[PDB]
């Protein structure tokens, strides 16, 4: 842990190369263009900028636009505010009828998340199959660590939960860790000590200003294409004028748009369903029934107490993991507006006073659902998106195990100064919204079905298998990669983040090296 990063400020250095996307002089030749400077996008440019003339493409802004981005205490505000196509935080509903999120802003989630850092799980690389340089995995996670990851300070509700998931039996204390392993630890953070949001646009710092560029409010709509090769892109304004820009010679396309943005961007280019392309009159380019498909939401189940004394708000650094769920607890203030997607739907109770937000997160999870379009022309129309909960038993399974480790959590005496009433049973706490139930497992399949959030953790559309190859290309393409958390149908971790952080740059690497 030498190489952590420390306090600091949020570094917008980068910003002497960001351009508006009105500017023509964009326009042109490169070697890589990136769709997408989000959390895989911004260390996936920054990286081929070392060697290669790097165009980067986000539709959002820059984050100096909206500074309750920069600050841990300006998490709920950002999911507050009302949408209106140029915020930061983008509101979806599934087709499932659950509220949910996506940025729009230069870093991508990385931007507007609750900061949660760690390494995937050892057993994920070989569970992929795919040849990784293990070494090399390891010294891109510490390039990224080295930027943008601290490790936290002492937070009191945070050590509450710590001692709370060990008394209930989420062993071993891992103490403080990166690493995903079973048991109780404290990870990194994304905030610094001082509260100030570190993110994926920081690592654009790391890239040549002499080759990296940047444009921001740019409407990526179309993939251009000629032995079938990506050539380039076409991109809107935020005046709404049309722009092109090229790849040359060796150099590549890669698509960062995350899971919802790259199986939508591939599909208005005509990558994707034949039959369901045909069906909406898009001319195929490249038939592949999987784009789009086995997307994935880890279901998020929770619990709300309300101490009859005040908690401090935290950020969430302290986590109880087991294989068969990963949990946490939030404390934060009180919340007079809705922060869309916090709460499953906008009728939720409010707290109106300090709460501990209690969940679990399901691993997998093993229900998948798909990503279709809605307009079959226009990218700023959300494409369809449905995720299945709880379609797969074993999720379920899975829910009631984790809600009864809940159980548990709630009858430690780590946890017993926080009930209103000193009896013997966790009816005692006073519950915002609905409590656990009790016993008997169909009492607990009911709260699991009934009371589901998105953990916002979402992957998939455009597997790894499916629609790429272990390179990260484009099956069938040439000159067209993937690199977003739409390529990996299960978690790496927890909280990806970090997996997607590093997954950026070492693709970057990879690609340097198959080009020498
Ligand atoms: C509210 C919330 C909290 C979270 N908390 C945590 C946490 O604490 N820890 C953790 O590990 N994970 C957390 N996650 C999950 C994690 O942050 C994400 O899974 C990860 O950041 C996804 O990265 P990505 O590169 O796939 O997508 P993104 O980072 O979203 O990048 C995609 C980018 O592409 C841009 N874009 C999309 N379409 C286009 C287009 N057509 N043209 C141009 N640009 C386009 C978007 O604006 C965006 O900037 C959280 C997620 C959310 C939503
Ligand atoms: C953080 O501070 C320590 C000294 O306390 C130093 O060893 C280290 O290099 C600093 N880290 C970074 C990434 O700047
Ligand atoms: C780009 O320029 C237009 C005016 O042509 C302006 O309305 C918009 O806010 C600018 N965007 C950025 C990110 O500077
Ligand atoms: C990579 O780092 C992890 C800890 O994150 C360590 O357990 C592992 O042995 C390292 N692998 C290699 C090949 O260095
Ligand atoms: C902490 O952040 C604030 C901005 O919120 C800044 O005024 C201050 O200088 C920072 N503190 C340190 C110790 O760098
Ligand atoms: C596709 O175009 C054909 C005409 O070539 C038309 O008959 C059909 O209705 C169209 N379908 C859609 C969904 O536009
Ligand atoms: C680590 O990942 C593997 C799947 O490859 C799984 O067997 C194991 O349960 C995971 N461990 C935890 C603690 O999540
Ligand atoms: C577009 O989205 C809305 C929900 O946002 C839905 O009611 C409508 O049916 C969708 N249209 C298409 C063509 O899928
Ligand atoms: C649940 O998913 C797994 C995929 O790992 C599959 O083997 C199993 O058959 C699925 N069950 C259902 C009901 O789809």
């Amino acid at each position: 842990h030498h190489h952590l990063a420390n306090t600091s400020a949020h570094d917008f250095s980068y910003l002497k190369f960001v351009y508006n996307a009105t500017d023509t002089s964009l326009e042109g030749s490169y070697d890589y263009i990136v769709i997408g400077g989000g959390t895989s996008g911004c260390p996936l440019a920054a990286t081929l900028s070392e060697k290669y003339k790097v165009l980067l493409l986000e539709r959002g802004t820059i984050a100096t636009e909206y500074p309750n981005t920069l600050t841990a205490d300006g998490f709920a505000y950002n999911l507050q505010q009302q949408d209106d196509g140029k915020t930061p935080v983008e509101r979806f509903v599934s087709e499932d009828g659950i509220d949910n999120v996506r940025a729009r802003i230069l870093g991508g989630t990385t931007i507007i998340n609750a900061g949660v850092y760690a390494r995937a799980n050892i057993s994920f690389y070989s569970q992929t199959g795919i040849e990784w340089d293990l070494d090399l995995v390891n010294k891109t996670y510490e390039w990224v660590e080295d930027a943008i990851v601290v490790k936290p300070n002492n937070q009191s509700w945070q050590s509450v939960i710590g001692e709370g998931f060990l008394e209930a039996g989420i062993l071993p204390d891992n103490g403080f860790s990166l690493d995903h392993e079973a048991g109780t630890r404290l990870t990194g953070s994304t905030f610094d000590n001082n509260g100030t949001r570190h993110a994926a646009d920081e690592l654009l710092n790391k890239g040549d200003p002499n080759n990296l560029l940047v444009a921001v409010q740019a409407s990526v709509e179309k993939i251009l294409f000629s032995n079938l090769s990506a050539i380039g892109v076409i991109y809107t304004d935020s005046d709404g004028n049309s722009h092109q820009a090229f790849v040359r010679g060796n150099g590549e396309v890669i698509v960062s748009a995350g899971t919802i943005g790259t199986p939508q961007l591939l599909l208005l280019s005509g990558v994707g369903p034949e039959s369901y392309l045909s069906s909406l009159n898009i001319t195929v380019v490249q038939p592949n029934p999987y784009v789009g498909q086995f997307v994935y939401d880890n279901p998020r189940n929770f619990i709300n107490i309300l101490p009859p004394n005040p908690i401090e708000a935290s950020v969430v650094t302290v986590l109880g993991i087991r294989s068969d769920y990963y949990q946490v607890s939030l404390s934060s203030l009180p919340f007079s507006t809705p922060p869309f997607s916090f709460f499953p739907t906008t009728s939720y109770p409010l707290p109106n006073s300090t709460f501990a937000h209690i969940v679990s997160q399901v691993p997998g999870p093993l229900s998948h659902g798909s990503v279709t379009l809605n307009s079959s022309s226009d990218v700023r129309i959300a494409p369809n998106i449905k995720f299945n909960y709880y379609s797969n038993s074993t999720d379920l399974a899975n829910c009631v195990s984790g809600m009864k480790k809940l159980g548990d959590l709630l009858r430690t005496k780590a946890l017993e100064p926080y009930k209103a009433r000193d009896v013997l049973g966790i009816d005692g706490f006073n519950y915002l919204g609905v409590p656990l139930p009790q016993t008997d497992d169909a009492s607990f399949e009911t709260f699991c079905l009934d009371n589901v959030a998105s953990y916002w953790h979402y992957h998939g559309g455009s597997l790894v298998g499916k629609v790429l190859d272990d390179s990260f290309r484009v099956m069938g393409i040439k000159a067209l990669r993937v690199v977003d958390a739409s390529t990996f149908p299960y978690e790496p971790n927890s909280h990806p983040q970090g997996f997607y952080l590093m997954l950026g740059r070492y693709v970057g690497l990879q690609i340097l090296q198959e080009r020498s």
